[PDB]
């Protein structure tokens, strides 16, 4: 019933469609991407266009879905607001601090709602690790690590463009700095890091250290240079949590102080689904920001990766 546009053709259009399609909360009506021939009638829209004046026009549309490339989201989530649409803008939100600022303020101003597609923490999953994690399953939490790898990532044609918001900072950072608050709902009270730059490039890999407001100490692993599986490793003092592609899963193990070992699993069809159930609840129950993904939650993150690529002099 919230009827929605996307941006791009990006090969995600059908996950979130497909997503949509599930939460039966909305649907999506239009795609748009310069050619008007692409994305052909088809996954059955009721239209599509090859300029965001053309979909921003479309007083049908109550929400326009943000996935273009990373430094061009704050231009077209300003213009859709600007435009009195409701904006969800998938991560990274925003490539600077102030853009985003700016929007939410925007969406403030025009009372409009805005929330970042994710970074993990709406699938079903995420709500069974922070609950037994807050019942002590585990004992108390000390350290985790985590390691993400796209070594395929140059399927991505932008991603060695710094300029563009490229690297993996900029890429993969996102999604664990939004799960950790989210988890332990804390905040990050320290970040740095360290990362590979080819020439004229943007981080071909990097780790950062972050210390939760919480006391836990984590230390990350982003890399396109080797093929790891993605893994995120909670320690406690009674236990610890394995949890594969943490952002994406339906499963985790728990591995106690020996007492040994349980997997822990949930049903989902899809991991946008109740993401997107949630936006257009939001927007019919007249809500104006999330509560799950929240401003604070999205600004901390754009904020520290800010930071991070400021420390390294790798701004712009």
């Amino acid at each position: 019933k919230v009827r929605y546009g996307v941006v791009s053709t990006a090969k995600v259009a059908p996950r979130f469609i497909e997503g949509v399609r599930l939460a039966g909360n909305g649907e999506v009506v239009a795609v748009s991407s310069r050619t008007l021939e692409s994305a052909q009638a088809k996954y059955h829209l009721p239209k599509a266009y090859d300029k965001l004046e053309d979909m921003l026009a479309d007083e049908s549309i109550d929400v326009i879905y943000v996935a273009t490339i990373n430094q061009d989201h704050y231009k077209v989530a300003k213009a859709a607001l600007l435009a009195g649409k409701h904006v969800l803008v998938e991560k990274p939100f925003t490539l600077t601090y102030d853009q985003a600022n700016e929007l939410f303020a925007l969406a403030e101003s025009c009372n409009l709602f805005l929330m970042e597609a994710q970074k993990s923490v709406f699938i079903p999953m995420t709500q069974v690790i922070k609950k037994l994690l807050a019942s002590g399953e585990i004992g108390e939490v000390i350290s985790i690590s985590s390691t993400t790898a796209y070594p395929n990532i140059d399927h991505v044609t932008w991603f060695r463009e710094l300029e563009l918001g490229g690297g993996t900072v900029h890429f993969m950072a996102p999604y664990a700095l939004s799960y950790l608050q989210y988890l332990f709902d804390a905040t990050i009270t320290h970040a740095s890091g360290t990362a590979t730059f080819p020439k004229g490039q943007s981080d071909s890999q990097s780790k950062l250290l972050l210390q939760l407001s919480n006391g836990v100490l984590v230390d990350i692993f982003l890399t396109t240079r080797l093929n790891l599986p993605h893994e995120m490793i909670i320690y406690g003092t009674e236990g610890r949590l394995i949890i594969p592609h943490f952002w994406k899963t339906t499963h985790a193990k728990l591995v106690r102080n020996d007492t040994s070992a349980r997997t822990i699993q949930v049903d989902m069809v899809s991991d946008f689904e109740k993401e997107a159930y949630h936006v257009s609840q939001m927007i019919l129950e007249g809500q104006r920001v999330s509560h799950i993904m929240t401003p604070q939650l999205t600004l901390s993150g754009v904020k520290i990766i800010e930071d991070l690529y400021r420390s390294w002099g790798k701004e712009g």
